[PDB]
DNA sequence: TTTT
DNA sequence: TTTT
DNA sequence: TTTT
């Protein structure tokens, strides 16, 4: 989608927030990606991933057939105050809502139905979208058409949690500080080295 | 092979028996596959796997050149009594025998020769084939033509073990019970939910 | 490159030395590869690997633009005394030097710059090249053009270490002894078996 | 961002 | 079912 | 040998 990758280069984004905040390898590996993005000026690049992608509009439609909500697609929404940070929600719902859509493996979809509550990393994803957009709630949608009709669609609403947001902004600010510093640090070793 | 996948949909089968019976992740992941098969009405889908497949008839021939046995290819043989359970032996040998063929990685083949006894998961595979067909023995064949002639072929006979069979049928019955129930359970949550 | 694989069949080589010498799975898996190579008469066969390969000549050039050294490309150099053992340096530098080139993932390249010292497995690689060729030093080069100019190139010299070489030759001799024996052992079981 |  |  |  080209112009959009450009808006994401070297930025922390909602779908990567669990990695930032994990108590671990994934935090440093993510840090390493973004360091490389900022330095090199571009990014790097499966079958289940490829379905989640094609079937996304199918779910967007379904959410509407089910709710009658007015849904606007948007690009990257930069955090209001924190620089180098943003979100790409799957939709603006109404005046104060959002939609985040998954179209995963059937068994995953089943477990979401089984438990009624989305995985904690998606909580972090959704809270961050809310932080970035100032929205009040996000409707979490899981879709899979391979199943019987009465099992294809699941929705659950997730309320903005200002406490969790405050933490995230702390952690993301911390993580961003290290990241900038690290780049700085490297630029200064390499340059003196002339 | 189309019509055959149909005979396997949502069924426990001989080659998956070690997963059922393991003391673990693989049991639940298998359970999850079959739950999804039954619900969705279809299945999901490497280089060593691709050889084992092409070279299989090469081994079938070799077994005959070596034994002079009369070998009949068959499809899925449903367990005589337990429903949703079956086997696909690589052959009916004689009136009371079977053949199960592997054409693995050379080093694997070498280890089979080194030890003379097939991996325990293939024991379970073969016992199950015997359970399903009522046969008396299975000739386990390992083949690899990449090696010198005097190392390409290995055969060892495995006698029906009624004790092990009894266990398997217990475990598979248990596992099937959970599987049906789980589907049932899900169908009833989803349906009341209307 | 065909004629070169032929010179490597069933041989221990510099880039596999860390596997030989590890205190582990990788030693036996390597042993297994070479056993299979010798027995079958051939070998088995990603995106980062594919770059390291294309970009190698780019680095060779750069090393020269930076040093003005006279660099000769060579094939496999068999150890002077130990049979079934060899090295493929990325270059003969001068009369007494070598070059070993990496063109890895950016982040890896960055860590090499960060620490100034190559990973211990490359130490083993380079020492072995020196053992095989009798050279006095190897210039370790890490290259990545995706980065800013002042970060693309890193070089560090590694001096021949006769102590480490002596060990390697012991370990490789040991490992080779087992490997020959194992083949022997197998040939004799299989052959009596006639 | 896309799925585990 | 196909190989680890 | 090529990268982790
Ligand atoms: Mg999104
Ligand atoms: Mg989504
Ligand atoms: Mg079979
Ligand atoms: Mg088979
Ligand atoms: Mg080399
Ligand atoms: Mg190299």
């Amino acid at each position: 989608t080209e112009e959009w990758f450009a808006a994401r280069l070297g930025k922390v984004t909602a779908s990567r927030v669990a990695d930032v905040m994990t108590k671990a390898a994934s935090r440093q590996n993510y840090m390493a990606e973004l360091i490389c993005q900022r330095l090199t000026g571009t990014q790097e690049i499966n079958a289940a991933m490829q379905r989640g992608t094609e079937l996304e509009p199918h779910a967007r439609a379904r959410y509407i057939i089910e709710t009658g909500e007015i849904v606007t697609e948007v690009g990257l929404i930069d955090h209001p105050t924190i620089a180098g940070f943003g979100a790409s929600p799957d939709g603006l719902v109404g005046d104060t809502g959002l939609i985040e859509i998954k179209c995963p493996n059937t068994w995953t979809h089943i477990e979401t139905i089984k438990t009624g509550k989305p995985k904690p990393e998606y909580i972090k994803q959704m809270q961050t979208q809310m932080a970035c957009t100032g929205r009040q709630w996000c409707d979490f949608v899981s879709y899979d058409d391979r199943l019987p009709d009465d099992m294809q669609y699941f929705c659950t609403r997730i309320e903005r949690d200002d406490a969790l947001i405050a933490e995230i902004e702390t952690e993301v600010s911390a993580f961003l500080a290290e990241l900038e510093a690290e780049i700085e640090y490297l630029k200064r070793k390499a340059a003196k080295l002339a």
